[PDB]
């Protein structure tokens, strides 16, 4: 035969990307778009085909060193642009992540592998926050302080850290990059960010376009490849005054030992194990809903997902009947594909570990209710799962199972279920479901977790402040909040002042 | 002969503070005043005498624990309490430690060796924060934040943290102390802390004050002994949610690195190495009675000390003889003794630290203007000094001295002297003097320190935030923004929400 | 000095006003700087106690001439107490706050003398009333100013925000203690200075308030206190130049002509004027909250509070359970004289109070109202009017169209939440408005789409100093407590500093 | 279609006013709802070209019946657009900001012929104008609500702020588009909805404006847009239940009557009325600044701003070099039609203007002052006025004491900082003044000391939309620009949720 030989399934669609200037096989250090010192790369899969889609740059110390070079020489000039300059130039970027919205979600499904319509919703979800801080930047207010001293005049001022490492995991590879540097550039920082070696081309797409909406070089800096040796540059250096982390928990608690060093500013995100307790009178079909969704989204794969679902005894076998109707419905398969809503999980160890809590909860007494196997699509798919019967001396309810399984754990009173919500070390997201304002704002005000959904199983936004209590993390992204994670405050004291006339 | 015959000098003074129930030698856990598990203390010496003022127990590991515990069982009623219930108790607390302050100064004067009047202006600053934060506690405001969901409503609670890790240095016996209970108490936290084992007293004196106005047993908690032992069960602890620590940039370092392990929100204050800009057009007399005030409080002894003096070569002269006759009308003694304005140095270390700097400015080119040995009383009295043609080469220009000695550095422009203020890894204070608005504006705004005194010398308050950048802190304590280190923010979103009606 | 002697009139409850008067407490006299003085005439207004009917003292019958002394001593001391320290007004005013709670039990006698109300209303009222001078003493300290991102590199940018100047103050009957300090806490906290009219029927309250003020260590001058010809006082008030605010609580006629009048000088004017405030009871109520909570909301002060219900939305399908349950509840309050124990409803303020309540129930029945519960004059006689419960009300009547300020509830049955929420709706008043719902998106969608001020959602009982208090709509403007009342009596100030040079390095 | 017709009046500029009506921004007709509207008798009055004299167009000449049609129509937009997401208002405010950037070029020639300014001031005018409506965009989603820490146990407390509701809007002529923009965005973006009544004297800029809105997605009815009989459009305003809040700049006198009008039905107020802005130029001011920073303030808009610099008081130690340098300045200034380039004085709006400061000038030189540079109507005729100095003035001048609203620049002497400030601070006026000194303690005491609600130090031009803009004592009241600006256009709600349970564990 004569003809075109792809070496992969989606070439239409990487072309089209390509054409659009979207699809990169560097990192961007400075006024250049690199490789590798040696040259050498990485290659970056598709999750659902097993087909490589590119190489990437296996870069490591010295190019990280120079990216922080980089942002430590342009953030002379950035920090001192006016807030209103910084604020125009972060929504021409916004403008461009939207303009090429399809294009970008449409890359993150090949490298990551959700579905196109979540895919989508992240890319409009993530340029938010560039919106949003863009339109914050003007809006970093000092104070003058009532000074109890006549003769002194009080000041807070308010002025970005400096250069900032950003670390971001692939499991939202547009929005974990823009929640970072959107603040930071907003507030007139610079960064260095190493995207997800899984998913590091959807940072890279970001980065060409934040290029294209004027943002100077060495503003904004991508790197890749030996993340140890990157991370370990990020925190040896004197310039970079902050770190910004998401991902597991103990690469987060060595990170933040080896920021102590220096005495850094550190916000991170780290691993959660969401409870969500469905009362007695909660309205079936939302808690249907907002669990399916709070749960199944990503095949699971979010910092916020619902891990164990505690549901009171009057409601189980409603709840139970009606929550496994709806979970039968989930469709599995190639994110690019109409009516596809489950992806694959992202690599085998993903599985493996998805595998290991289900045979766990299993051999404990749990009942398969949907599920509990491999799918027939095989690679990493797994079918969408529900574990009636669970119990506190499962491993899926003691450790964060990161994939499409809900385990069901019958509770008799609410204090029972609060209590137990609250026993662990974890602290990001946790959901409730009841119709009654008096329990439903107990339960919110009790829950020992930064997030709460209350009858609502989808609450990532833009607007509010996101982040983990206890062990799952410092600081906070989203909402005003997080434009304070990369400013330091200044009081200044005027002396040798003068009374007011008459 | 007949007659009494003390072991110290200032028995009718201890008799006096014994009187008045401000006299303590154990430490306290829960509902109970008491000793080391062995019954093993440490002596407290007067620094001017070198006379032992009492034993106190000499803890560690065990205690500590104990200490955590109590803590812990008290926080779940503490923190369930209105904040108009513990600003109440509060109030209660600042308004014994002012009704107590003559005595409270006289304590401070004994164990810690400062001017009389600098330890009652201490009791009035550190009290001055148990008052603003009983204020503040009714202040925690919460949000409601547009939604741009329709169905969704959006709140931001913020609520304790939890039991939180205090250690205070010894330079500020009562003010280190409040400025980190009075946050964490009104807040809703209960506290462990481990003061000075060189300057308990005061704390545990401030903690009998806190039992008589009604704080509740296990809400504060004082140990002390064997410091690290202490700090490794405060940083091993689950518990514990929060540390916050003031003290050596060394220290400081291992212990953030420590905290890393269990994700503990981490508020440090550490080393300062704070310049001091004398321009041209400074108003003379503000300039040294401010650079006088800055360098010489405390003997030196402070965190926000004026460390150099940049003087512009047009003012130089003059500055140096009016500066120099200004140091010379300071007098060193006992400061129980009236005029006294030089207490001694705190300890050994401390003085012969101070002798190594001026050893090596001397050796350096510097000129001795006034002092530059120790005093004539001997033990850790130091002569107040000024050290004329410093460099960026001597010890004293790149480390923090702690001690009176005052180097002064020649320059020429105002942007050499701003570069060299902003060379360092300290960033804790900085000082200016200049009569110009834009020249002082752009000073202020320069300077990358956490606190600037602009024509002012003494800057220290309670309403605004005290803290520092690059390697000199992590937080604020102070004003409004000092309570958020004692919060953790939390996200409720209700979902199902309806459209109003007309 | 004998028994007999008549310079005292003997009555009732002497002891208390004996007590009063040896606490410094009873005067018969206005303040104005550093004065305690009569009217330039000497004319007096009695007061006397309405549940008794006897002369307590009289007050000074002042007019134009004291008023502009009293601003005159206003404007003097502005100027000092205008430039202390925020700590400095703040020290004062706890002061201020620690003697008005220390003398509680004498304050409350005083307002259950010369206002009528139980004596457990009266001290509450002292707690809540004080509440508002220690919440302005703390927020005194917190009048914050803004640095705000420049656009211009070479200029930076201020907000700063100072005292507005001498305020006018005007208050009502019906909380002679916190109608005082809910204006003058935050007047005084922002460094003004007052110039207070109280009510002429109950201006004794105010007059020990002031004392306490001058022993709290507020200069003279800084609270001046006068009283009787209230329509020449507020014209005063009114043509001052000097008078830069108006604060103003009362009846709506007159709120209407003090801010037409406070135009040709463009003073601030914030006020509170009428409310006719309704409560919904949705069918998923529950009952015993919604009982309990009505029962306050509705008969605390007889009736005489600016947020009391006024008209009551029942839905259909609980109808019949809650109008039971709340006679019963209702039967239960006593009447009779504040000092007595165990008495719940004082009298009506005066007969034009008490007239007012008989035509709204008389309409009521001709209209079709069953009366419940209540519905004549007490057997007391005086001003007292029986607790009353009208059942079948509707939107046709004088008590659904106006506030009726008496112990008069009136249900009106509805059938779907729409319906209650757009007859909620559909008038001028906008101060109070109550829902009783165990859902949370009900409530929430109730408490969003109410046109008031304020809304109890479960509860009857709303009153704080910690939140802003006030009308949308015909009743009012500004808002009284939490950290915005204190905005009513500033200035903000835009300082544009130029030829600001870029910062080093 | 020949030449010869006269259907169009020939005339100057017909290229632009063709460039301007094929880009859909030459209006003849006011807004009401979803129509573009002649009055209901076909009544107009004319716009002329201040610098030339000819016609530009007409206008309806509408009164009572066509505001009230107007507020129905903003009436009936309401409810769906205070409805609306935040987020909804601000994408499509956001989109009328684009509009009047792209179209600034035209925009700007529009405000030249109709208001006379220089083609750069009206350009730099659509910037500042427009740049209201992104600030209240993005301040749409910052409409922030507070819980607030209950001191009962059992309660929970919350504050929300909605939209006010109808809003009626009246503008002046000085700047045809930004006192449109500085009104009419912070209503939207709360919520509200509009009646504007823009000046008669330049109404075309406000109806092109409206045009772009209707381009951007504002609903109809959202913003209309009248004008003709303004005191008949006024009174409509103020009848109306419906209209819960005014928003005026302009004439004092006028502005005094609406707010006593706005009595009656309680509305909220804001406005901005006369200044006479006072500039203190201390011994130790940077000489070039402070001469660079007068020329600006003073003869910006030919003297016609409301924050104009009125009256200079300069430090008898820097008078001479002062007054020598600033008259050098000053006689740089060249008078023309703004449509010209190099010209940077346009004409006075109109004769009544002229007249003013021909009053002014004589009242001043008949009482001592001595005319430095200029002091005569210009050779231009019509409006223009030579930019003039007068030196040697005094407080007893009416230039002194009043607003002149022209290029006209009073020098008066002073001897210490003390007798400066309280000179300045000696008038019921108190919207901006200016300061000029280079230290620090006297820069920070003056801003402090003195009684305006703007003051530019070492600034004459101080105008931004993202600091709060109006008056103190007789010129003002409420904000425009900041976040404190939409706080004007919204209501305090206090929710207390009740029956509520201690959190568990």
């Amino acid at each position: 035969s004569s003809g075109l030989v792809p070496r992969g399934s989606h070439m239409g669609t990487m072309v089209q990307l390509n054409e659009a200037g979207l699809f990169k096989s560097q990192g961007l250090i400075g006024d250049k778009w690199v490789d590798a010192e040696n040259g050498h790369t990485l290659p970056v899969n598709n999750p659902a085909t097993g087909e490589i889609l590119t190489s990437v740059p296996f870069m490591g110390k010295r190019e990280a060193e120079k990216a922080i070079a980089a942002a430590s020489q342009a953030f002379t000039s950035w920090s001192k642009r006016t807030a209103n300059d910084r604020s125009k130039i972060l929504r021409q970027w916004f403008n461009l992540l939207i303009k090429n919205k399809d294009d970008l979600g449409k890359l993150i499904v090949l490298e990551q592998g959700k579905p196109l319509a979540e895919a989508v919703g992240e890319i409009v979800y993530g340029a938010a926050f560039v919106e949003y801080y863009a339109e914050e930047a003007k809006r970093v207010y000092g104070d003058i302080i009532p000074s109890p001293f006549p003769e002194k005049r009080m000041l807070v001022m308010k002025q970005p850290v400096g250069v900032v490492a950003a670390i971001a995991p692939w499991n939202f590879p547009l929005a974990m990059i823009t929640r970072k540097v959107a603040p930071a550039l907003a507030a007139g920082c610079t960064v260095v960010i190493k995207p997800s070696e899984l998913t590091p081309l959807t940072a890279l797409a970001a980065a060409e376009l934040a290029l294209q909406a004027g943002i100077p070089p060495g503003v904004v800096n991508v790197v890749m490849g030996d993340a140890k040796g990157i991370g370990d540059a990020m925190l040896d250096s004197t310039e970079v005054r902050k770190i910004t982390f998401t991902g597991s928990t103990g690469v987060g608690k060595m990170l933040l030992a080896g920021a102590g060093k220096t005495v850094k500013k550190v916000s991170l995100e780290l691993g959660g194990n969401a409870p969500c307790i469905v009362f007695d009178d909660a309205n079936l079909d939302v808690a249907v809903k907002g669990v399916l969704a709070g749960k199944y989204r990503n095949s699971g794969q979010t910092c916020v997902c619902i891990n164990k679902i505690f549901v009171q005894d009057g409601i189980y076998d409603k709840f139970a009947e009606a929550f496994a109707k709806a979970v039968s419905g989930l469709r599995a398969g190639n994110g690019l594909e109409p009516g596809i809503t489950q992806g694959p999980l992202i690599n085998e160890t993903a599985l493996e570990k998805v595998e290991r809590h289900v045979q766990d909860a299993v051999s404990k007494g749990a009942k398969v209710l949907v599920g509990g196997k491999r799918h027939s699509l095989g690679r990493t798919f797994y079918e969408p799962t529900i574990l009636g019967n669970a119990s506190d001396e499962m491993l899926i309810f003691r450790e964060e199972v990161f994939g499409p399984v809900a385990p069901l754990v019958r509770f008799n009173t609410d204090e029972e279920a609060i209590k137990l919500a609250n026993n662990s070390e974890f602290g990001l997201a946790a959901y409730a479901f009841t119709e009654n304002i008096t329990r439903g704002w107990r339960v919110a005000e009790s829950l020992e977790f930064g997030m709460v959904g209350l009858n609502e199983g989808l609450i990532s936004t833009e607007v509010a402040p996101f982040g983990g209590m206890k062990q799952s993390g410092l600081g906070r992204e989203g909402s005003k909040y997080g434009l304070d994670e990369y400013l330091e405050m200044k009081y200044v004291c005027l002396g040798n002042m003068a009374q007011p006339v008459g």
